[PDB]
């Protein structure tokens, strides 16, 4: 049973009876205080947030950690080396190039990074942003000043990539310094499930060239999905069948033996190498059986051995690629947190969201200083690294170990390699991605304002590509937002079973309404793009407009006024007796720059008869009449207000007070009447008077305050 | 007194209690018979909808204003003459253009439009930026193919005008016709402050070349006003003395005239033309004493009498400036919309906000067929209609006579006029949107976050220039939606006064909490942005972490089985008894791809002796206790949810059942409720049971359920 007895308070009352704490608010300047005053254990703490390192590998168990880490870091190393190869061709750029860009963030990260399972090297989204910045940066340069001159289009290319991945790397470590690394929360599911889906077919759509062995220009534009399919398919009559036969047996074997290694998780250490055996089975066949010669197949080259020398930026790249290596920046961190936020949840240990800004963009411009390209964690190689036993990011040292020995001794293998593998095996990672197409029907039935984001994120990325699409993406994910709390459900409510529980008017069967009281309720905040809507929403749901009964009042008092100073109706201290019964009845029409004394409150203390403005006036004066005398405004659900909203809230309850029907505002915290002090909201006909605990409160006082 | 006698209700034992109406669903195709389906008195309302005058004219009351519209009409179409003949010179097109500009609008607004003290017209902003988005399309046009050629660059910028002033107001005829006339919401006040105060001090500086008599060339650019305000002062000692002497005597005139009659509304009927008494003055003396030859003073020329022939628009024209189409539409509905509004409500009748559209794009689109400028509404003019007495569009088609009168015949006048006398005139209308500075102080104290989109609108607006300005700070106010709901205050409730009342637990003396109930709010909807701060408060508010915890019983589960089904310690229905002291104590590891066996829910109904978790296991075993075994989620002031919020709070209920907490969620209506079932949110695990009326229904329910 619920069974209360008590007072009726009226959030004034409530304050007098019950003593507050009193807490001390905090300025501008004792949290200046605060931080800038350093300490022997406070320098100890951010030396050791700058360089975990020192905290994780002293306490490094040994006997439990290192023949695990050893084997994962060697079966990760080759699929980095495989990727680093292949990637490399998104961007136009010889492969070799794809080699630095898998050892450098591998070394960085070793040092400043907090994440335990992430390897660090390209992924594919990433490639194509850098190729699509490259070959817009390399079409905007000024036009400087026979036989080789397609060596030299590759070499403008190379520093182009080294300019813009440094350009990343800087915009990141900027945006770790600053710690901002919160703008990850902007990404809603649905806009993070359109934009991969419709990556995943730019992933799909770019690896053509090489399936086929077709050569295609390098289109940059809003458009360039479209423009790559018309190029493919205006000469596919020119394809190499044994580019194509090969690639899709490699697709079809890396397909069918990648799923067994999900179906039998269990059972099974250690799982199949497939990408490394496939790779062994085609550069082998290729040499020996001479594909160059007997078919006419692209290869990767002769790769030169050892490292570049240091190169230097471009300013001139610099200057027509910032909103090219912005988004990239963007990509990357919000890759590579989501995909090590997962482990850092499965293993419990905590996740650094600005140390990782800080140890990727440090990673990218020295690798970009060493004329590599960006990147940050792939989500397949992380998954390898993972589901074969790492444990610290001791494998991720291991895997770049390979790559440098790749690097330094054994290039000349992977020459007879045939470049339409490197593309099969950049396409078995796709069907996570193209999964995703069944979200459009989970969602439709669930929210439909989801579903509009996730039409809108795939459309827009598709027709105005991934750096673009993605800026317009996030802007419509807000306006979604002003979508959802434009015309909110409000709605009267009434009485049930004679209680203190008040519900919807329209939901019930024998609910109670008091006679005289209204009670309406708004179950959203109250801005900008909602006031109107929710003042016409009350005025109908009153029943009336009390501007227009204010005006006609004014109007009936004139005519009183008038008619009594020519002497002719009598005045009493009770009764209102008249001379004549009926006068010429004129409708005066008073001009502009007078009507507005029409809105002006109605002081009749200078006639001693109280008028009543509910009975008839004395001779043929017909103001309209009103049954109300209270209303109860429910102002729970309203969670903020803003100036807009004050000013139009404000002018309402104004309008109300002078037409002699008292408002209540009921169902607020303390927050909400503290923050409405500082608009200058309350005045001496606005009192704080008007704020309440419940609902039950405000009806029960007007129940004894009317008898 | 506060007396209540009730049952425990809990939104489904209500329910059954009392009888819901049950209301039938409307979806898709009931709305489209509702919709298109015709009647007599159907198409009668759709037809008086689109010809207001119609509606007005046969109820024309003539005795009371007819006189009335003949005098504003006439005091109008001066200012409207004056107005037009200024505001060409900010297109940079002959004078003449802008008398077009002032005649067709005028014409078709009197059909079309439900407005009554509107003036129609151009005004100065929408000059501008027709006079930018010219400049730009003629800079951007093919090169197609020695004496008079400073004659045929205004021959291109006149058609450009025209096409111009088509295409938007084809944008406004069509926004017009889809019915999405509500557009003018997303507009704050704070936004259109700051918007206001920034194009004063482009109009004031875009002045500048005539009061000097400088020559500056067409700047079209981001950065605008500080390339003309470079341009005006490289050159300044080549000024024109007899130009800056006469534009500050008639701006000091006007402005000390033009507030006379704000000071004395009253006393004065018909307000001081002064504006056509400085003009005659100047025109009469430029003429006489021949300030063209004495001097050598710009002027208005000769313009030639009559209207022109038909122009077709260029649709290369069309191809280059979509964007500032858009702009430009959008501005100009939205300056007529609240300029009309203030005087729909001043005299009490409807006002339509899609007709507005309709009527704006056709006078649009006729005024540039015959050579006009685009144009709505003027604040200045329509103060001058309205403050003069006019009642209806009769005055606007009293003024569109005044201006065919000068087009056709008097023309000839208005010759001797100094062109710095238009631009000082042009200057006396500031006042009002340069006192706007006043307002980052007041904000400041007020809000804070709109303080921010005041000075964020400004810098926009001054930096990046009108039409891209404004499309930046509406999507930096939407961000600030997103900025107010980041990170909600949280809080812990309590109760005070042995009674149904709960606040919060840091601001009252002796508040009561009961034993092993914890009460959480959170103030705000929960969307993405908002739900990782969500958990990370709610796991913190309740002082531990249940997947750890889960995590942990689940370890000592696995640790009591494998010394259970070795024989060593024996199982009893009642004790645990043990058989040695202490064994080996392992601190078994188990590997990926098995760490994920520990989240799951324990069932331990295989062993006959239940389990505590809170008093000591039997061996050295070290599972975490709590004290917690309820938990109330507040979510009065949660308005909606959407699939990020429903997945996250999902999984923390999840995480809580299973470690046996019972959760209750408090205080949604039921449009919340049902909401929730459309994301299925409910199994076999997460019942619909959690679900209670208020918080002392829950603790009510809690303190009889553990007795
Ligand atoms: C209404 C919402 C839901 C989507 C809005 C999409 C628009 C922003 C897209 C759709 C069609 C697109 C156009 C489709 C085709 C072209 C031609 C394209 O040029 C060429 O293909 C030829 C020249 C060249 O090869 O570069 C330049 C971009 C453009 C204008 C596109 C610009 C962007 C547009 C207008
Ligand atoms: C179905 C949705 C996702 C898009 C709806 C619009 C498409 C049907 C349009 C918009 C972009 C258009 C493309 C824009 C640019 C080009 C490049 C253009 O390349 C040329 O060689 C141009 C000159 C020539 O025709 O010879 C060929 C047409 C094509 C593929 C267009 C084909 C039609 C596209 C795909
Ligand atoms: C917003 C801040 C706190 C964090 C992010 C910093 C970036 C926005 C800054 C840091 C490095 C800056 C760049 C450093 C060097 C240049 C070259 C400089 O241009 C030239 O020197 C051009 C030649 C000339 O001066 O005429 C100015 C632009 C640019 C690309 C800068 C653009 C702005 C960048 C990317
Ligand atoms: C907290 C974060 C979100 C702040 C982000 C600020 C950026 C939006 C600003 C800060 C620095 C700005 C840059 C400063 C200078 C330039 C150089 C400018 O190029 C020139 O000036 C070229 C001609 C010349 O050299 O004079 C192009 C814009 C750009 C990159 C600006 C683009 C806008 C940037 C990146
Ligand atoms: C960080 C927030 C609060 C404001 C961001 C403002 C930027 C978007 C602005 C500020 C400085 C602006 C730049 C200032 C100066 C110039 C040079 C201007 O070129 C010239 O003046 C020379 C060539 C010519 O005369 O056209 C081109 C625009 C640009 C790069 C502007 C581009 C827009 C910028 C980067
Ligand atoms: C104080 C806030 C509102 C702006 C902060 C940045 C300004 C100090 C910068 C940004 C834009 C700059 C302007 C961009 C373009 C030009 C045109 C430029 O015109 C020329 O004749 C260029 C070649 C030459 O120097 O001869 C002269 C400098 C100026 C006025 C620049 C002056 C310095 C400005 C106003
Ligand atoms: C969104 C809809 C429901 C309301 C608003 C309509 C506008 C977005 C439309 C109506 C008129 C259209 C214009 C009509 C004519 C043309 C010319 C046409 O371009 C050409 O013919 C160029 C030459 C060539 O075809 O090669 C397409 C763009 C444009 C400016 C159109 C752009 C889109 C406009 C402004
Ligand atoms: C309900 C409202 C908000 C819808 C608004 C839709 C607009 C954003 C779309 C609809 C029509 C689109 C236009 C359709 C066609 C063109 C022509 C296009 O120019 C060309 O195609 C030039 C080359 C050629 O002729 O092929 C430039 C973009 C533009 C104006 C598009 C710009 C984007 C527009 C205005
Ligand atoms: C390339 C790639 C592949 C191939 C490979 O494995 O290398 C894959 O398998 O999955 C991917 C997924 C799920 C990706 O989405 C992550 C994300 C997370 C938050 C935010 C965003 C953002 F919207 F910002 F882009 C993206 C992205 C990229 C890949
Ligand atoms: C030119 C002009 C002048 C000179 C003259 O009188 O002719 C003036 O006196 O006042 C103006 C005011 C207040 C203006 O602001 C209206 C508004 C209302 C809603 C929305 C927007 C938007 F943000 F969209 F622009 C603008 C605008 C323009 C003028």
């Amino acid at each position: 049973q619920y069974i209360v007895a008590r007072p009726v308070y009226s959030t004034n009352a409530f304050e007098e009876n019950h003593k507050k704490t009193g807490r001390h608010h905090k300025t501008f300047l004792d949290h200046l205080k605060v931080c800038c005053s350093c300490s022997p254990q406070k320098a100890k703490r951010i030396v050791l947030s700058l360089f975990p390192i020192a905290s994780w590998l002293p306490a490094y168990r040994l006997k439990e950690w290192l023949l695990s880490d050893i084997v994962s870091g060697i079966s990760t190393g080759i699929v980095a080396v495989l990727q680093g190869l292949a990637f490399a061709l998104l961007v136009d750029i010889p492969p070799v190039y794809g080699l630095y860009a898998s050892f450098f963030p591998a070394i960085i990260y070793l040092f400043f990074g907090t994440s335990r399972h992430i390897s660090v090297g390209p992924f594919p989204i990433l490639s194509m942003m850098v190729g699509l910045a490259v070959s817009g940066a390399v079409s905007k340069a000024v036009p400087d000043r026979n036989n080789s001159s397609l060596l030299d289009d590759e070499r403008v290319r190379v520093a182009a990539a080294a300019s813009v991945t440094v350009l990343s790397g800087i915009i990141q470590l900027a945006f770790g310094i600053l710690r901002i690394g919160f703008v990850v929360i902007y990404l809603s599911e649905s806009l993070i499930s359109g934009f991969t889906t419709a990556a995943a077919v730019h992933v799909l759509v770019s690896q053509l060239k090489f399936i086929f062995q077709l050569t295609v220009p390098s289109h940059t534009d809003p458009v360039s999905i479209f423009k790559v399919l018309y190029s493919v398919f205006s000469q596919i009559e020119k394809t190499n069948i044994a580019d194509l036969v090969t690639a899709l047996i490699v697709l079809l074997v890396v397909s069918i033996v990648k799923e067994i290694n999900q179906r039998f998780k269990d059972k099974l250490p250690v799982p199949i190498p497939i990408e490394f055996i496939m790779t062994v089975i085609a550069a082998g066949v290729s040499y020996g059986c001479d594909f160059k010669n007997r078919f006419k197949v692209a290869v990767v080259g002769d790769m030169n051995p050892g490292f570049q020398p240091p190169i230097t930026p471009d300013v001139e790249t610099f200057q027509n690629t910032v909103g090219d290596c912005f988004g990239i920046a963007m990509v990357a961190f919000a890759v590579a947190f989501s995909v090590a936020s997962v482990y850092s949840l499965k293993y419990d240990y905590p996740l650094d969201g600005n140390q990782e800004l800080i140890a990727l963009g440090l990673g990218n411009i020295v690798c970009g200083v060493f004329r590599g390209f960006a990147g940050s964690t792939a989500l397949s190689r992380s998954a390898v690294q993972e589901s074969t036993g790492g444990k610290t990011q001791i494998a991720g040292l291991i895997g770049a170990i390979i790559v440098l020995i790749v690097v330094l001794a054994i290039g000349f293998l992977l020459a007879p390699l045939q470049k339409s593998v490197l593309a099969a095996l950049a396409l078995g990672n796709l069907k996570g991605m193209l999964m995703q197409f069944a979200e459009i029907g989970r969602l439709w039935r669930k929210d439909k304002y989801d579903c509009l984001i996730w039409i809108m994120t795939f459309i827009f990325t598709i027709v105005l590509g991934l750096g673009l699409g993605l800026a317009a993406s996030v802007a419509f994910q807000l306006l979604t937002i002003v979508f959802r709390t434009q015309f909110p459900k409000c709605s009267t409510l009434a009485n049930i079973g004679r209680t203190n529980i008040y519900k919807n008017k329209k939901d019930y069967y024998d609910m109670y309404e008091p006679e005289g009281v209204k009670i309406f309720r708004c179950p959203s905040p109250i801005y900008f793009a909602n006031i109107g809507f929710f003042r016409r929403k009350l005025i109908d749901a009153v029943g009336f407009s009390p501007l227009r009964i204010l005006r006609k009042r004014n109007k009936a008092l004139r005519k009183i006024r008038k008619l009594q100073k020519q002497g002719l109706l009598q005045v009493t201290p009770k009764g209102f007796i008249c001379t004549v019964d009926t006068i010429k009845d004129s409708d005066e029409e008073l001009d502009n720059n007078q009507i507005e004394v029409l809105d002006q409150p109605i002081n009749t203390t200078d006639l001693p008869f109280h008028i009543d403005w509910n009975d008839d006036l004395p001779l043929n004066i017909e103001v309209p009449k009103i049954s109300l005398h209270s209303l109860i405004l429910d102002f729970s659900a309203v969670s903020f207000l803003d100036v807009s909203s004050v000013r139009g809230l404000k002018s309402i309850l104004q309008e109300f007070i002078r037409i002699k029907v008292d408002v209540y505002i009921v169902g607020t915290d303390d927050d909400f009447i503290e923050k409405l002090n500082r608009y200058e909201f309350f005045d001496g006909e606005v009192k704080s008077s008007i704020f309440f605990l419940t609902i039950h409160d405000a009806v029960l006082h007007i129940l004894m305050k009317k008898d």
